[PDB]
Order: structure tokens, then C-alpha cells, then sequence
């Protein structure tokens, strides 16, 4: 799974860690995160994130 970054603030979503305090368990691919989740650092929608190509 690839990491995704919030293109508004720079936060990085790492699938190995998830975002558990907001219901995203470690091991969740970004596309499977429920679509109403927002960036935990600035609050913008998932549509402002982009795949980080390794
Ligand atoms: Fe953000």
C-alpha cells in the first residue's frame, strides 16, 4: 500500500499506522477509508490528497 499526502497541509497518511483516533485502523488502504474522513491535521476532504509515488 502507498502513503498519501494532504496536498493542502503536507500531512502524510501512512497505511501501516492508519488514523485510529478517527476510526481508520492500521492496515487500511487510503481508498477504503470512509469518504467522509478528513485530514487529521487541517480538516480538508480526502479529495485534496494524492498518492505518494515510491
Ligand atoms: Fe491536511
Amino acid at each position: 500500500m502507498k502513503k498519501y499526502t494532504c496536498t493542502v497541509c503536507g500531512y502524510i497518511y501512512n497505511p501501516e499506522d492508519g488514523d485510529p483516533d478517527n476510526g481508520v485502523n492500521p492496515g487500511t488502504d487510503f481508498k477504503d477509508i470512509p469518504d467522509d474522513w478528513v485530514c487529521p491535521a487541517c480538516g480538508v476532504g480526502k479529495d485534496q490528497f494524492e498518492e505518494v509515488e515510491e
